[PDB]
């Protein structure tokens, strides 16, 4: 004997939101005795064709129709049969006209969900958008759920598209850097999904209000300059100065062409290398935080080597 031929007329019987029974017609044996059936699935989201489970589980020789099972809601599926037989593995048949299963609620919820930093008096919130095969309807959005800590009433947010990964909620009662509670849900067409899991995401910073003291400039070499400055003081932990921006740039040069260097945390005090001998260089320090920079110190100058 020889691998079966493929069968025939592959046609959807009934479709659920999570099955599809299917029906074929059998190929040739060719003089060997059919012994099993597969079913294969192809989507417009993943390459190529996939193997799906079925009840029964193991599809016999003597059946002619399954149920797959495991599919997603609102999914359009093609299928396919194999036929099998103690010599090998026939041809695919030709695929089944196309067909959507049913929709439903969305069922997970948006993972990876995260948020902080932004604009003035914004909060801002993210994360990972639901996959296209999840989404289990049309009309598919995002419910973005919010409250100050220490309050009871909810926000919610609708963001009707499906691709969007973030949601800027802006308003003048902010504090800077003020606690909120957050959680994010899905809906569709069919109704709403679940809310994940409650979090806590700070709303957006304000730039640091004073400009840093004390800024001094030592030449070392032809090329470096010592930095020091005096910190701001009274941050903490709410309003806060993570690090400072020293800008330079050369006597005779524009302000806008300057370099840059970041400080992060609490030395202040950096070289700046890569300068030029005998040349004069202006320096100023800000602070800043994730809002942007505060304001300047006076401008210094130093002259190399």
């Amino acid at each position: 004997g020889s691998p079966p031929g493929p069968p025939t007329s592959i046609h959807v019987e009934e479709i659920t939101d999570t099955t599809a029974t299917l029906s074929w017609r059998p190929g040739p044996d060719n003089h060997s005795p059919i012994t099993a059936y597969t079913i294969q699935a192809r989507t417009p989201f993943s390459l190529g064709w996939q193997a799906v489970s079925t009840v029964p589980e193991v599809v016999g020789g003597s059946h002619l129709t399954a149920t797959v099972i495991e599919l997603n809601p609102w999914v359009e599926y093609e299928f396919r049969v194999l036929a099998s037989n103690a010599v090998g593995t026939g041809e695919p048949s030709k695929p089944s006209k196309k067909a959507r299963t049913k929709d439903t609620v969305p069922k997970v919820t948006p993972a990876n969900v995260s948020g902080g930093g932004g604009s003035r008096s914004e909060l801002v919130i993210t994360w990972e958008p639901v996959p296209e095969e999840l989404q289990n309807g049309a009309g598919f959005g995002y419910v973005v759920a919010f409250r100050p800590f220490g309050s009871t009433g909810w926000m919610q947010a609708a963001v009707p598209s499906p691709e969007a990964s973030k949601y800027v909620f802006k308003n003048e009662t902010i504090l800077p850097f003020s606690p909120f509670q957050v959680k994010v849900g899905a809906y569709n067409n069919k109704g709403e999904g679940p809310f994940g899991p409650v979090i806590t995401i700070y709303s957006a910073e304000e730039e640091p209000g004073r400009a840093p003291s004390r800024l001094r400039a030592k030449s070392l070499s032809a090329s470096d300059v010592e930095v020091s400055w005096k910190a701001l003081p009274w941050s903490t932990s709410k309003k806060r100065v993570l690090g400072y921006e020293l800008r330079y740039w050369e006597k005779n040069e524009k302000e806008d062409a300057s370099s840059v260097l970041r400080t992060v945390g609490n030395r202040t005090l950096a070289i700046i290398q890569g300068l030029k001998g005998s040349s004069t260089y202006y320096i100023t320090v800000r602070a800043y935080n994730t809002a942007g920079t505060g304001p300047p110190s006076p401008v210094v100058n130093i002259t190399t080597k």
